[PDB]
């Protein structure tokens, strides 16, 4: 299944910028790479989750609606609750890599995260920035390059 990326951009609403990248891993897991800067540290730590609807053109993070949620152990967390399972983002800059065995890159899979969104929150729940989850590579198919 194809890899995905969420690209966060700085605006008057937020200085958070960088990427979260999702690549398929061998043992039924997805490799997640987070590379973010510009975080407002003193209002963190920062939960982040996959939400159920796209970020619209207005960049209103509230319009992504709720968590993609289709605890004392990782599987008991919401699927989209990346932060609950793997750690809140924290600091002014944050770079980390981990495997998640609950999200899916398979179009035909129920836990597919393509076409959804990620929201980064302040610790109090306020939504700070958000990005759509889109294809990481432009060229696909078994006779193509990229
Ligand atoms: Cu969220």
């Amino acid at each position: 299944s194809p890899s995905l990326i969420a690209k966060f951009e700085k605006t008057s609403k937020s200085n958070i910028e960088g990427t979260i990248k999702f690549t398929p891993a061998n043992n039924g897991t997805v490799s997640v790479s987070v590379d973010l800067k510009g975080l407002p540290s003193d209002i963190g730590p920062f939960p982040y989750h996959v939400h159920e609807k796209p970020v619209p053109a207005s960049k209103n993070c509230s319009a992504t609606e709720n968590h993609f949620n289709p605890a004392a152990t990782p599987a008991a967390h919401e699927v989209g609750n990346l932060a609950g399972k793997h750690g809140n983002i924290m600091g002014e800059s944050y770079k980390t890599e981990y495997d998640d065995s609950y999200i899916s890159l398979n179009e035909k899979s129920r836990s597919y995260i393509g076409g959804l969104s990620i929201v980064i929150h302040a610790n109090n729940g306020t939504r700070l920035n958000c990005a759509n989850i889109t294809l990481l590579d432009e060229g696909h198919g078994n006779a193509n390059t990229t």
